[PDB]
Protein backbone atom coordinates (compact mmCIF):
# COMPACT_ATOMS: atom_id res chain seq x y z
CA UNK A 1 0.00 0.00 0.00
CA UNK A 2 2.81 2.43 0.84
CA UNK A 3 4.44 1.25 -2.38
CA UNK A 4 1.02 2.11 -3.82
CA UNK A 5 1.29 5.74 -2.63
CA UNK A 6 4.16 6.65 -4.95
CA UNK A 7 3.12 4.63 -8.02
CA UNK A 8 -0.07 6.60 -8.56
CA UNK A 9 1.88 9.73 -7.55
CA UNK A 10 4.57 9.26 -10.19
CA UNK A 11 1.67 8.98 -12.68
CA UNK A 12 -0.19 11.99 -11.28
CA UNK A 13 2.91 14.00 -12.18
CA UNK A 14 3.27 12.52 -15.67
CA UNK A 15 -0.20 13.87 -16.13
CA UNK A 16 0.71 17.13 -14.48
CA UNK A 17 3.63 18.17 -16.62
CA UNK A 18 1.57 16.51 -19.36
CA UNK A 19 -0.72 19.51 -19.57
CA UNK A 20 1.67 22.03 -18.07
CA UNK A 21 3.82 21.41 -21.14
CA UNK A 22 1.05 21.33 -23.73
CA UNK A 23 0.15 24.83 -22.56
CA UNK A 24 3.86 25.69 -22.37
CA UNK A 25 3.67 25.03 -26.08
CA UNK A 26 0.24 26.37 -27.06
CA UNK A 27 1.11 29.62 -25.40
CA UNK A 28 4.13 29.88 -27.71
CA UNK A 29 2.03 28.52 -30.53
CA UNK A 30 -0.37 31.38 -30.06
CA UNK A 31 2.77 33.52 -29.74
CA UNK A 32 3.13 32.73 -33.45
CA UNK A 33 -0.52 32.35 -34.49
CA UNK A 34 -0.62 36.17 -34.17
CA UNK A 35 2.80 37.13 -35.47
CA UNK A 36 1.75 35.25 -38.64
CA UNK A 37 -1.56 37.06 -38.69
CA UNK A 38 0.70 40.08 -38.99
CA UNK A 39 2.90 39.11 -41.94
CA UNK A 40 -0.43 37.85 -43.33
CA UNK A 41 -1.98 41.34 -43.09
CA UNK A 42 1.32 43.23 -43.62
CA UNK A 43 1.65 41.40 -46.93
CA UNK A 44 -1.92 42.17 -47.95
CA UNK A 45 -1.44 45.92 -47.29
CA UNK A 46 1.92 46.29 -49.03
CA UNK A 47 0.66 43.90 -51.70
CA UNK A 48 -2.24 46.33 -52.39
CA UNK A 49 -0.28 49.56 -52.30
CA UNK A 50 1.77 48.14 -55.13
CA UNK A 51 -1.12 47.84 -57.56
CA UNK A 52 -2.08 51.23 -56.13
CA UNK A 53 1.29 52.44 -57.43
CA UNK A 54 1.58 50.68 -60.81
CA UNK A 55 -1.95 51.74 -61.83
CA UNK A 56 -1.50 55.43 -61.03
CA UNK A 57 2.02 55.14 -62.50
CA UNK A 58 0.85 53.84 -65.88
CA UNK A 59 -1.59 56.77 -66.22
CA UNK A 60 1.24 59.22 -65.56
CA UNK A 61 3.68 57.29 -67.78
CA UNK A 62 1.31 57.08 -70.72
CA UNK A 63 -0.11 60.60 -70.28
CA UNK A 64 3.16 62.38 -69.57
CA UNK A 65 4.30 60.68 -72.75
CA UNK A 66 1.29 61.81 -74.76
CA UNK A 67 1.66 65.31 -73.35
CA UNK A 68 5.37 65.09 -74.13
CA UNK A 69 5.08 63.95 -77.67
CA UNK A 70 2.65 66.84 -78.13
CA UNK A 71 5.46 69.15 -77.10
CA UNK A 72 7.89 67.26 -79.29
CA UNK A 73 5.61 68.12 -82.21
CA UNK A 74 5.11 71.80 -81.33
CA UNK A 75 8.87 72.10 -81.09
CA UNK A 76 9.56 70.79 -84.58
CA UNK A 77 6.66 72.91 -85.76
CA UNK A 78 8.07 75.97 -84.01
CA UNK A 79 11.48 75.21 -85.41
CA UNK A 80 9.87 74.77 -88.82
CA UNK A 81 7.96 78.10 -89.06
CA UNK A 82 10.94 79.76 -87.49
CA UNK A 83 12.85 78.80 -90.66
CA UNK A 84 10.23 80.12 -93.09
CA UNK A 85 10.32 83.20 -91.00
CA UNK A 86 14.00 83.29 -92.08
CA UNK A 87 13.46 82.32 -95.73
CA UNK A 88 11.25 85.28 -96.54
CA UNK A 89 13.19 87.46 -94.07
CA UNK A 90 16.37 87.18 -96.09
CA UNK A 91 14.72 86.77 -99.49
CA UNK A 92 12.82 90.07 -99.12
CA UNK A 93 16.02 91.75 -97.95
CA UNK A 94 17.56 91.23 -101.42
CA UNK A 95 14.96 92.61 -103.82
CA UNK A 96 15.09 95.79 -101.76
CA UNK A 97 18.85 95.87 -101.35
CA UNK A 98 19.28 95.14 -105.02
CA UNK A 99 16.52 97.61 -105.89
CA UNK A 100 18.35 100.22 -103.86
CA UNK A 101 21.42 99.14 -105.78
CA UNK A 102 19.63 99.09 -109.16
CA UNK A 103 18.96 102.79 -109.31
CA UNK A 104 22.67 103.23 -108.60
CA UNK A 105 23.94 100.97 -111.40
CA UNK A 106 21.30 102.95 -113.27
CA UNK A 107 22.64 106.38 -112.27
CA UNK A 108 25.90 105.76 -114.19
CA UNK A 109 23.78 105.57 -117.36
CA UNK A 110 22.20 108.97 -116.69
CA UNK A 111 24.81 110.92 -114.67
CA UNK A 112 27.13 110.94 -117.70
CA UNK A 113 24.08 112.05 -119.75
CA UNK A 114 23.92 115.46 -118.01
CA UNK A 115 27.51 116.51 -118.80
CA UNK A 116 26.48 116.05 -122.46
CA UNK A 117 22.77 117.07 -122.53
CA UNK A 118 24.46 120.33 -121.60
CA UNK A 119 27.00 119.84 -124.45
CA UNK A 120 24.14 120.51 -126.90
CA UNK A 121 22.56 123.36 -124.93
CA UNK B 1 -7.23 -10.58 -14.91
CA UNK B 2 -10.14 -8.80 -16.63
CA UNK B 3 -9.97 -6.02 -14.06
CA UNK B 4 -6.23 -5.63 -14.68
CA UNK B 5 -7.01 -6.05 -18.38
CA UNK B 6 -9.24 -2.99 -18.42
CA UNK B 7 -7.73 -0.11 -16.41
CA UNK B 8 -4.32 -0.84 -17.90
CA UNK B 9 -5.82 -0.56 -21.43
CA UNK B 10 -7.63 2.65 -20.47
CA UNK B 11 -4.58 4.06 -18.65
CA UNK B 12 -2.64 3.32 -21.80
CA UNK B 13 -5.42 4.59 -24.04
CA UNK B 14 -5.26 7.99 -22.35
CA UNK B 15 -1.48 7.91 -22.38
CA UNK B 16 -1.49 7.66 -26.21
CA UNK B 17 -4.14 10.39 -26.60
CA UNK B 18 -2.05 12.33 -24.12
CA UNK B 19 1.06 12.15 -26.31
CA UNK B 20 -0.87 12.31 -29.59
CA UNK B 21 -1.88 15.82 -28.47
CA UNK B 22 1.65 17.18 -28.08
CA UNK B 23 2.81 15.48 -31.30
CA UNK B 24 0.12 16.72 -33.63
CA UNK B 25 0.49 20.10 -31.85
CA UNK B 26 4.28 20.52 -31.93
CA UNK B 27 3.79 19.31 -35.49
CA UNK B 28 1.40 22.26 -36.07
CA UNK B 29 3.88 24.55 -34.34
CA UNK B 30 6.93 23.90 -36.44
CA UNK B 31 4.50 24.68 -39.28
CA UNK B 32 3.49 28.12 -37.98
CA UNK B 33 7.08 29.03 -37.20
CA UNK B 34 7.82 28.09 -40.87
CA UNK B 35 5.21 30.19 -42.59
CA UNK B 36 5.90 33.04 -40.21
CA UNK B 37 9.37 32.72 -41.65
CA UNK B 38 8.11 32.36 -45.21
CA UNK B 39 6.18 35.64 -44.89
CA UNK B 40 9.16 37.45 -43.44
CA UNK B 41 10.60 36.66 -46.86
CA UNK B 42 7.51 37.71 -48.80
CA UNK B 43 7.64 41.02 -46.91
CA UNK B 44 11.40 41.55 -47.15
CA UNK B 45 10.97 40.99 -50.87
CA UNK B 46 8.15 43.54 -51.13
CA UNK B 47 10.07 46.15 -49.18
CA UNK B 48 13.01 45.29 -51.47
CA UNK B 49 11.11 46.25 -54.61
CA UNK B 50 9.40 49.42 -53.40
CA UNK B 51 13.04 50.41 -52.80
CA UNK B 52 14.60 49.86 -56.23
CA UNK B 53 11.25 50.68 -57.77
CA UNK B 54 11.09 54.01 -55.98
CA UNK B 55 14.78 54.62 -56.60
CA UNK B 56 14.05 54.12 -60.30
CA UNK B 57 11.10 56.50 -60.24
CA UNK B 58 13.74 58.90 -58.91
CA UNK B 59 16.05 59.20 -61.94
CA UNK B 60 13.12 58.78 -64.33
CA UNK B 61 11.64 61.86 -62.64
CA UNK B 62 14.84 63.88 -62.36
CA UNK B 63 16.08 63.45 -65.89
CA UNK B 64 12.53 64.35 -66.78
CA UNK B 65 12.78 68.00 -65.69
CA UNK B 66 16.43 67.98 -66.80
CA UNK B 67 14.66 67.68 -70.16
CA UNK B 68 11.91 70.28 -70.12
CA UNK B 69 14.41 72.96 -69.23
CA UNK B 70 16.77 71.99 -72.06
CA UNK B 71 13.61 72.24 -74.19
CA UNK B 72 12.16 75.32 -72.55
CA UNK B 73 15.51 77.09 -73.07
CA UNK B 74 15.63 75.89 -76.63
CA UNK B 75 12.10 77.00 -77.41
CA UNK B 76 12.15 80.49 -75.94
CA UNK B 77 15.67 80.98 -77.44
CA UNK B 78 14.34 80.23 -80.88
CA UNK B 79 11.49 82.69 -80.24
CA UNK B 80 13.85 85.59 -79.49
CA UNK B 81 15.87 85.14 -82.65
CA UNK B 82 12.51 85.20 -84.44
CA UNK B 83 11.43 88.38 -82.72
CA UNK B 84 14.71 90.13 -82.59
CA UNK B 85 14.64 89.30 -86.31
CA UNK B 86 11.26 90.54 -87.51
CA UNK B 87 11.80 93.45 -85.15
CA UNK B 88 15.05 94.91 -86.50
CA UNK B 89 14.43 93.42 -89.95
CA UNK B 90 11.81 96.12 -90.17
CA UNK B 91 14.24 98.80 -89.06
CA UNK B 92 16.28 98.04 -92.15
CA UNK B 93 13.14 98.22 -94.30
CA UNK B 94 12.11 101.83 -93.57
CA UNK B 95 15.84 102.72 -93.48
CA UNK B 96 16.60 101.29 -96.91
CA UNK B 97 13.10 102.54 -97.76
CA UNK B 98 14.04 106.22 -97.46
CA UNK B 99 17.25 105.55 -99.39
CA UNK B 100 15.08 104.30 -102.25
CA UNK B 101 12.95 107.44 -101.91
CA UNK B 102 15.75 109.90 -102.53
CA UNK B 103 16.84 107.66 -105.44
CA UNK B 104 13.39 107.47 -107.10
CA UNK B 105 12.72 111.18 -106.64
CA UNK B 106 16.27 112.24 -107.65
CA UNK B 107 15.93 110.37 -110.93
CA UNK B 108 12.77 112.43 -111.49
CA UNK B 109 14.70 115.44 -110.16
CA UNK B 110 17.05 114.40 -112.95
CA UNK B 111 14.12 114.75 -115.38
CA UNK B 112 13.07 118.27 -114.27
CA UNK B 113 16.62 119.66 -114.62
CA UNK B 114 17.06 117.62 -117.82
Amino acid sequence: LEEQLNKSLKTIASQKAAIENYNQLKEDYNTLKRELSDRDDEVKRLREDIAKENELRTKAEEEADKLNKEVEDLTASLFDEANNLVADARMEKYAIEILNKRLTEQLREKDMLLDTLTLQL
